[PDB]
């Protein structure tokens, strides 16, 4: 799997000396902002902006909607594939409790299905560029990131499958808050590619967009990094592929191992199958609704996505 949403706090703390001061303050401030957490169903409207080129990219209808399925299971514990989680794992496994809806109402109180289809002459869209969010670079202006979960989909080329924006960076990069999904890696069979082909490069992106940091730690191998996740084993490097359980390295050398088919790993999509609870509260925390940095958004969530 490929990911432009890596946090590796070595190198960051050289190469991005403002962005490690942004992201170790808010971890120090994690804490003392997650008191008033919902302890209800967190409802996020969401806007998918197909961005295409030619008709491959013009995905259909449907193969979004199915993808707004996967999101609705695996942030519910509603995966079939669930059973698939090892035993020793499946008691640590979280339900996020949160629902995805596409909105039904756009930022002008116009009446909407929550896509919108823009054409482009953008062959591919970078990363570094962020140029699939904005209108007047190719791509298509954010709809009020305060309201609405965008999801971009689009062209990101040859290798990378998606990336998305954290919430340390929303107060200073609000028009560019959201998730960009490769065109063919979205949603679930259909036209989705295999072997990222059940629409988890999504649920995975979502994580980030909801704090969550690779399982291993961006750290290269070693266990040094971590996820800040107590329930999420010490893991040296990323796993790819379909593992087999138990699988065991030198930052976790004991049964059961280390958590691949957690859906912050680089593994297959089908071979994921949980999240955990303290992925869970982590997730839950930024809709704290006195400080939760996203708590705007159930505020009119419910009146966004009903026609
Ligand atoms: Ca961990
Ligand atoms: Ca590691
Ligand atoms: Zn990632």
């Amino acid at each position: 799997r490929t990911c432009g949403s890596e946090l590796n706090m070595e190198q960051i703390r050289r190469t991005e000396p403002l962005k490690y001061q942004r992201i170790t303050d808010w971890e120090n401030q994690i804490k003392l902002h997650s008191r008033s957490v919902p302890s209800s169903t967190i409802l996020i409207p969401v806007v998918v902006h197909v961005v295409y080129n030619n008709s491959a990219q013009n995905i259909s209808d449907a193969q979004i909607i199915s993808q707004i399925q996967v999101l609705n299971e695996d942030f519910r514990r509603m995966n079939a594939d669930q059973a698939n989680t090892p035993s020793a794992f499946a008691n640590l496994a979280g339900n996020a409790n949160i629902e995805f809806k596409l909105a039904r109402r756009d930022p002008n109180g116009n009446t909407t299905n929550g896509i919108t289809r823009t054409s482009t002459s953008t062959e591919t869209f970078s990363m570094e560029m962020d140029n699939v969010k904005f209108s007047n670079l190719g791509g298509n202006n954010a709809w009020n990131t305060r309201r609405y979960l965008n999801i971009w989909v689009c062209n990101l080329g040859d290798d990378l499958l998606g990336y998305a924006q954290f919430p340390f960076e929303f107060q200073t990069k609000p028009n560019t808050d959201g998730v960009v999904i490769h065109y063919k890696h979205f949603g679930r069979d259909g036209s989705a590619e295999s072997p990222y082909d059940k629409g988890r490069t999504a649920t995975h992106a979502v994580g980030h967009w909801l704090d969550l940091r690779h399982i291993w730690g961006d750290d290269g191998g070693s266990c040094s990094g971590t996820d800040n996740i107590a329930d999420t084993p010490n893991q040296g490097g990323y796993n790819e592929g379909c593992p087999s359980f138990p699988k065991t390295d030198h930052c976790t050398n004991t049964s059961p191992g280390v958590m691949f088919m957690n859906y912050m790993d680089y593994t297959y999509d089908a071979c994921m199958n949980l999240f955990t609870k303290g992925q869970v509260e982590r997730m839950r925390s930024l809709f704290d609704t006195q400080t939760g940095i996203r708590r705007e958004m159930q505020i009119y969530a419910n009146e966004l996505t009903n026609p």
